[PDB]
C-alpha cells in the first residue's frame, strides 16, 4: 500500500563525555568509525529517539580520579545517571543539601 | 494544497537522570508509560526539538544528599542548569577555579 | 530524478547549561534569537545529528566559582566533557575513586 520514503540518518559519536559527528570523531579525535560513511558524516542526517537516548546517556563531565596510592590517575566520565558521593573523611564531615539555590556540598573540620 | 506525510515519533523517558526508550522504561525500570504504545516503543521513531530539549534537561548525574541529621539520604539529580556550590565549612575554606585544565575544587584546612 | 520533500527543523537554544525552544529563550530568558522565526519557534520541528551534538555539548550543571580573593564569583557551566579536579589543599587530602556505587569524592584532614 504505502510508499516508503527513506530519510538518511546521521551517527552521533562520543568521546570522553562529549559528542561529535562521525567526521569530527575521525578527523579531530582520530577514532575510526565503522566505515567510510561514518567517517564522512557531517551530521546533516536525522536521528531516532534511541539514537538520542544512547548518545545523551554517554555524555557527562570528566572527574579526575586518584589511584591505589592516592596519586592522580585517569579521568572518568560522570555520565547521565552516574552516582556521586561526597564522603566524610578523617577528621572531616561532609554534608550535601538541596534548596532553592540548588545543591550545596560542604566539608567541616572536626 | 500540500500532501501531509506523517512520520511516527518515539518517546524518550527519563529516570534518575538517565534516558530510556518507552519499552525499556516499562520493562527494565518498571515504570508505566501513558499507554500500550509507549510501553512497546523501542525508539525507532523521530523526535522533535522540544522533545530533545525536554529530555536533555531532565538528564544529569546523581548526588548523594544528607538529611536533617547529617546522615545519608536520597540521591538527587543534578540536572542540566542545576546550581552546585562547594561551601566553606567549619575550619575549612573552599575555592573553585576555572582554567585551561577545567574546573578545580579545593578545600583547605584553616 | 528524486522529489525533494522539505521537513522544517526547529532550533535548540541554550542558556546556563540548560536547553530552551527559540520561543522560550526569547520570551522567558529575554535572549534575542537570530530572527522572528527563531523567536516564534516552539520546537515542533525536526533536528539534525549535528544540532543535537552541538546542543547537548552545551548543557551541563552550574558550579559556583570563587574569585582572585577567594570570594564568591559567577557560576560556570560544567559542560559535556569538562574536566573537574578535586585538589588536595592545605592540611587536607583529596581522593576520588570509582566503584560499583559510582564515584566517591573524599577529603581527609592531615
Amino acid at each position: 500500500t504505502e510508499v516508503k520514503i527513506g530519510a538518511k540518518t546521521s551517527v552521533m559519536k562520543e568521546k570522553d563525555g562529549k559528542l561529535f559527528t562521525g567526521k569530527a570523531n575521525k578527523e579531530t579525535n582520530k577514532v575510526d568509525g565503522a566505515n567510510a560513511t561514518e567517517d564522512a558524516d557531517e551530521g546533516k542526517g536525522l536521528v531516532t529517539a534511541k539514537d538520542v537516548i544512547d548518545a545523551v546517556n554517554k555524555t557527562g563531565w570528566r572527574i579526575k580520579t586518584t589511584d591505589a596510592n592516592g596519586q592522580n590517575g585517569d579521568f572518568a566520565t560522570v555520565a547521565s545517571g552516574t552516582n556521586v558521593t561526597f564522603a566524610s573523611g578523617n577528621g572531616t564531615t561532609a554534608t550535601v543539601t538541596n534548596g532553592t539555590d540548588g545543591i550545596t556540598v560542604k566539608y567541616d573540620a572536626k
